[PDB]
Parts: C-alpha cells; structure tokens; sequence
C-alpha cells in the first residue's frame, strides 16, 4: 500500500512537438556567410576546408537564431577568441527556454489534455545555465501548477536524447497518473566562433550544429480513446565506451562554449555499437521464446552526430540503405540539433508512417532503437516499440 | 511482463560517507582573514557589518578548500568583479568530483557490497560545470562499470539535496536490483570573491557558504543480514513559493557564480511551509486510518540556509526547541553546504540515534521530513520513514 501508487503499463510517448528558430541558413550559401561575417574570407585555406566539410555533411539547411544582424551588433561573438560568455548567456538564458516554450505548446495541443495534468517537467540543454534553471523558465512561460515536479539537465551534449527517456521513463511508470513534459532546447549562440587554423574541430561544429527544440509528454497508462501512445519505452541502457576517453569534450570557457571532437569518434561509435546492442537485445528478447527481430526489422531513431557516425555504422551493422531515412532526413533538413535530435527524428517517424499508411508508427516494424552519442564517450540505448496504426 | 524488472519495496538509503576538506576556518576567526586575503580592511563600515553577520549565522567552524596560500597565488579570487571564471572551473571542475570521490568511497566500504554492484549515478553540484561531467569523473575515480547510469545535475542550489532524493526514488524502485549512489558535491571556490558595499546579499553568502560532499547508497528491497537501511523515502513533493520570484538567484558569469539573495527569504520559507508540510502529511496519511503525527513527533532533516530561515520556520510551525538540533550542529559544524547540507544532517542524526540508542534511526520518531529549500523559490519536500534499531 504504497504511500505513492505507482503506474502499471510501459512510458509512453503521448505527443511531440518540435519548433526552430525562423532563420533558416542554407548550406550551399553558409561558407560565403560564415567566413564574411567573420572576416576570415582572406583564410582561403582555412575556408575551402571548410567548404569540403559543408560540402560533405549531408546538411542541406538549419534553423539559426543567430542572424548576420545579431552577429554584427555583437561583433565579439565573431571573433575566435574573445570573452563572451556573458553576451552568450544573456541570449540563451532566455531564448532556450522560449523555444523550448514553442515546442512544448505544440506537444499539449495535440495531446490534448489542459497544461495542468503535467506533474513532471524534464528540461535538457547543451546551452547556458542559470539558477533558478531553463526548467524554472519554462514552466513560468507555460503557467505550468506550481508543484511541478522539475529537473533541469545542463550541459548534457548530443546523448541528452536518450538521458531524457531512460529518466522519463522511471518518473511515468513509477508515478500513478504523472505526465512527463520533456523538453530538450538546443541553441548555437553559446558554442559560435570564428575560425581558426588550430581549432579544426571546432569547424566541423560549424558545418553540422544547428538549433531547435522538442518536446514529448510521457505518461503510463493512457486513457482510451481519449490519449494516443505513439511509442513506448521497455529497455534503457547506458555504455562509456572503450578507449574514448575525451573523444568528445566540451568546456564552458569565458570565450563561451568550446567544442574538441577527435576525428576517431566515428571509428569508435562503429565498431563498439554492434555489441552493444547484440547485448541489449539479448536482455529484450532472452531465450529460457522469440529471438531478437533482425537489424532490417527494427526501426531506426539514430542521433545523426555526422554523416561519417552513421555511414560506418551503417556500415559495420550491415543496416539496409533505408534503415537511416528519417535520422538522414532530420540531418538533412535541421543539422545537428545535439540533443534535441532524436526526438525530431522520433516525429518524423511517426509522421511519416501515418502519412505513408504503415502498418505501425515505426515504419511498419515493432521493436526500434533510439541511439544517442555524446561526451564520453557516452552511448545512450533505448528500446521502443510502436504502436499498431489504424 | 516488464522488459525491465521492477522492484517492490520503497527506495532505502542504505549508507551514507562524507567529506569535508582539511583546512577548517574558525568563525571566530573569519572576518579579519577575510578581509585582510582580500586586501579590504581599510572598508570599517563594511568589515563591521560583516562580523556582526558572523557573530549571528550560527556557523561556528566551516571547511574550505580555498587556503590563504591559494587565494594569495590567484589574486583574481580575492577582488570583487575581475574574471575569474575559467581559473575558478579549472580548480572546481577537479576538485568537486575528487571531495565527492572521498565520499563516495566512505558510503561503499560502509555499504560493504562491490562498487560493481553500483547501477546508477546521481551526482549534484552547484560548483562547476564541463563535458563530460562530474558524474562521468567521479565514475572515472571509483573505477565503475563502464554500463554505470549517469545523471548530472548541475547549477542546482540550495534544494538539490531534496531533489536527489525524489529522483533516485524513481530510479531505485522502478529497477529491480538497482543500486544508487548519490553524490552532492560543493566548493565555494566557484562564488568566493572580495567584499562590496553595493552586494551585501553576497556578503551573506561569504559568512554562511562551507564546503562538503555527501554520498549515499540508495536501493529498494535492500538483502536482508546483508544490506541495513537507515530510513526509506515514502513521498515527494516540489513547490514554488508564492511572490518568490527572484528570491534567490544565482548566474554563472565571467567573474565566476554569482549570488542574489532577498532579505524575505526567511518569511517567504516560513509563512508557506506550514501549508505545505500539511499538505503533504494529509497525502501520506489519508484518512477514509490513523492521523498525521504532530510536528514535535516528527524527525526533521531541514536545510539550514541560515539561522534566520531555521528560527522563524521553528517560530511559524510552533516546533519544540530541540526538533531542529541535529540541523543547527550541521550548520554550527559544517555551514552552508547547499545540496551536501541535508544529507550531512540525515548523517547526523543517525549517527546520534545509535550512540544514544534511540529506538530508531530518526531519534525514535517513525516518520519525518526532509526539506531542501533553494532558487525559485523551491522548495522539495520528502516524507522519510526510520528504522528501528537493535
Ligand atoms: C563532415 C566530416 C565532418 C565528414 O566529411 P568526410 O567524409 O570526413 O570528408 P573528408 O574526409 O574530406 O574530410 C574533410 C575535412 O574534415 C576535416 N576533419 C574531419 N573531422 C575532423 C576533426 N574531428 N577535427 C578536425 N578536422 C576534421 C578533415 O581533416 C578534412 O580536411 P582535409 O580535407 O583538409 O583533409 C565527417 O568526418 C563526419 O561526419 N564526422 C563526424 C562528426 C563527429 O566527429 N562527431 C559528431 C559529434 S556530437
Ligand atoms: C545571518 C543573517 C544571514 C542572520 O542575521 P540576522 O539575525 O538577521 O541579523 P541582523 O538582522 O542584525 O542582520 C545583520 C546584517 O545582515 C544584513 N542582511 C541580512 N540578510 C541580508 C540579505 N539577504 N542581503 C543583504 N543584507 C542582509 C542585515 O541588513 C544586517 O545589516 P545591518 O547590521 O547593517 O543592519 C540572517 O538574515 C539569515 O540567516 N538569513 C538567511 C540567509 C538566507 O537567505 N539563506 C537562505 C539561502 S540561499
Ligand atoms: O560544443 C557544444 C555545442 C552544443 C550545441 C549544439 C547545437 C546547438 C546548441 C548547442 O552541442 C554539443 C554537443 C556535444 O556532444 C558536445 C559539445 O561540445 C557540444
Ligand atoms: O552562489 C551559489 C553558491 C553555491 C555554493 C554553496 C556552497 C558551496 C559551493 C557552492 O550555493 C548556492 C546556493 C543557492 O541556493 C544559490 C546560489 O547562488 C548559490
């Protein structure tokens, strides 16, 4: 006879909803802008590099907060070096929230029920950090009840996805009647620099990061014929894989937010994932029994970090050339959204099957992995299932 | 049949370690050290206002990683407003994992299992931030598995201890078998600067602010003659006081984490908690059934933000003078840990209810409250049951 009752069937995804910034920044155009509007076009090195990487990145457009009229009144944002973070902070303490604010009207719409029914806030981002937290805003800005159960989730990085569900999941089942509002904002102002011949890491940050903000409720237990499920959450895990050790660092500097990426980040994703997950769906599918579906038969939310992560791992997995379609279409359409990805991913999806009349909102398939990759080197692993359609 | 197993009894603490660094400044002592390392003795008015707080906070000893030979070697520590951020993380990004390794160590040989057996992380600071995080050093010091499940909560403040304790609830219950360990990490390293007669709020803080780590063991179905509990979280709750917006705040800025704190702090904690607690009590013991036990018949783990906040809670709510004693000895003790400050607390009194041989772990009371109150104004809420003992 607990003192809080908890729930009984599996976290479920009840909505998402997804905004980005209006200024779109088409990649074919971003070199000529970036290396203009830092004044590093003399660079000519530097910048047809640069131009390889946007060549190469299968990023066809983002979504910018950042426009050249900002950039131009804050001439120390597009330097390489300057301090900054003050200027960085003052923008994304506020924007961030407010993204994620837009995100998350669009998830309750199409959920629903009134705002009040949310009894748990979950605000992941990669940029800025304040007390009271990103969560605090958000719930201000929404008029969510005052005793919402929150958690702010700071400088996370592009695994953050996969974070919020394996959290998410445990307040929804754990919780009799909790709805879960999940937000992850992501926003460039706090990482954007000029260039610099020594810092060519940060560079490849500029060809593929762009901005945005998703949303989810996540509940147990959904009332029929009055909430839809699109996807449920059964198995989380949680891998530092080996000899990674800062693959991926990121400090927040006076200069803002630094970014140092090793260029073997793809090497290790690849040729870890495959046990991985071998391991996972073992713990899904155990024999004492179906076997685990095939690699071909699951449907696919796979954090696109760069083109590079999922050719080889699509390359090392022996994944058919569509099992990536929606995470290359995010990719293709938004870049690299760090955290927030996976769950534009996830929409997509499901809009895609419903639109397409699929048999389930995974494509057709039952069973799905949702991947994320982070600092680390961090592999979040979620298992999904669908959700039969009409 | 759950892809994930669930557990079945309510999530336990199981053990608890802290650390404190070794240099211990006397409050006695502290406003002519003060105010002589940061070269501001000449400031008379202000230095008085300093020692009367001193004489009035309750703190008589506060631990402290900043010595007067590490303040004199870093001149940026000891003036007002210089930037300071980046040598402030390079010391906190280090040093407040390494205090909360020390603890974390503590609470396992206590625990008396293999670190192995360690499924989770939860590791809250409000000193410091970097990718990877806290949580993935301090994995990295204690040598876990590489599948450990990390959480970092960062920018937290003063109620993260509360909020801690309501996540790793979720997280021990809801998984069958697993083992939390909880770490709160602080070092005032990230805030400490010079006097000024424009921010005397930031003034408190200098007279108020120790350093400290706690860590705990926390698991649901803990084996019995294997694993002991020492008391078990029952229910949970968050809220944001009414017309508290900008009571407390706080920014993480060049010059390093800044501190804004209103004078009616105090009467903003007192005049709503009384309604919250009952409330909550109400909750736990419905009535359709034995009634909510008096205040004085309660154990109290409160988090002392200071004297003022502990004196006028104890004044609105009518509790017994000694109700609040294990709090006032951590605070006399120990200081203002922020987040370490609770669990510092629940140590206590435990530790008192054995020497003294209590009838159980909460000074022979069952039931208790443990209150963690912070930015927001936030206040977290968790209803703790004791544990007999012999
Ligand atoms: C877009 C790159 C980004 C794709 O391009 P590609 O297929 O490697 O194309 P190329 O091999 O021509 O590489 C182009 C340039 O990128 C540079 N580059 C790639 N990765 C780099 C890194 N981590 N640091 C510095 N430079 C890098 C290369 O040095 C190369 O320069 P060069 O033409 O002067 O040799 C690709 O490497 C990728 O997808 N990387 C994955 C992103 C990642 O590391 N993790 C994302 C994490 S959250
Ligand atoms: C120690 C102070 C810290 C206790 O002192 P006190 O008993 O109120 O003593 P006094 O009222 O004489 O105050 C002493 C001085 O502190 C000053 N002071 C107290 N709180 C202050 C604040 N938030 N900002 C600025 N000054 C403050 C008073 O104005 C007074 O100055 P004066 O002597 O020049 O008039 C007390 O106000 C307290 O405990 N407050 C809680 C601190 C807090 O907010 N913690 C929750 C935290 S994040
Ligand atoms: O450098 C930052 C940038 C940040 C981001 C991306 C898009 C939009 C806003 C912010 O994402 C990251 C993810 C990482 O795993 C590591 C990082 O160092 C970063
Ligand atoms: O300014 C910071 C200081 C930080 C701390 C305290 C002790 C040791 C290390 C760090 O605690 C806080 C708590 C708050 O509720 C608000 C704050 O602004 C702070």
């Amino acid at each position: 006879p607990r003192k809080m009752e908890r729930a009984e069937g599996p976290a479920s995804v009840l909505a998402i909803g997804t905004a980005v910034p209006p200024n779109v920044v088409y990649q074919k155009d971003y070199p000529d802008f970036y290396f203009g509007v830092t004044n590093s076009n003399h660079k000519t090195e530097l910048k047809d590099k640069f131009q390889r990487m946007c060549d190469k990145s299968c990023v066809s457009k983002r979504h910018l907060y950042l426009t050249e009229e900002i950039l131009k009144a804050n001439p120390s944002l597009c330097a390489y070096w300057e301090p900054s973070l003050d200027l960085r902070q003052d923008i994304v303490v506020v924007e961030v929230p407010k993204l994620g604010k837009q995100a998350a009207s669009a998830a309750i719409k199409e959920w629903g029920q009134p705002k009040s029914k949310i009894t748990h806030l979950i605000f992941c981002t990669t940029s800025g950090v304040d007390m009271p937290g990103a969560d605090w805003a958000l719930a201000k800005l929404l008029g969510l009840r005052s005793s919402v159960k929150r958690l702010v989730l700071y400088m996370q990085g592009c695994y953050g996805g996969g974070t919020v569900l394996r959290i998410a999941k445990d307040l929804a089942e754990n919780n009799k009647g909790a709805r879960v509002l999940v937000v992850c904002s992501e926003i460039t102002a706090i990482t954007f620099r000029g260039p610099s011949d020594t810092h060519l890491d940060s560079l490849v940050g500029q060809a593929l990061f762009g901005d945005g903000a998703s949303a989810l409720i996540v509940g147990s237990d959904p009332v029929p014929a009055v909430e839809r499920a699109w996807f449920e959450l059964h198995w989380t895990g949680s891998d530092i894989l080996p000899n990674s050790d800062g693959a991926i660092d990121g400090h927040l500097k006076e200069v803002g937010l630094t970014f140092h990426l090793m260029k073997d980040v793809p090497a290790i994703i690849s040729k870890n994932i495959g046990g991985i997950l071998k391991d996972a769906l073992a713990k899904v599918f155990p024999a004492a029994a179906p076997p685990p579906p095939t690699y071909n038969d699951l449907f696919w939310i796979t954090h696109p970090g760069g083109p590079a992560i999922l050719d080889q791992v699509e390359d090392r997995l022996g994944l058919r050339k569509d099992k990536l379609a929606s995470t290359r279409a995010v990719l293709d359409q938004f870049g690299n959204m760090s955290s927030a990805t996976v769950l534009f991913i996830m929409d997509e999806m499901r809009k895609r099957s419903v639109e397409q009349q699929l048999g389930t909102t995974g494509e057709g398939h039952e069973w799905g992995l949702l991947l994320g990759f982070g600092p680390g080197l961090t592999c979040e692993t979620v298992v999904l299932r669908s959700v039969p359609l009409v």
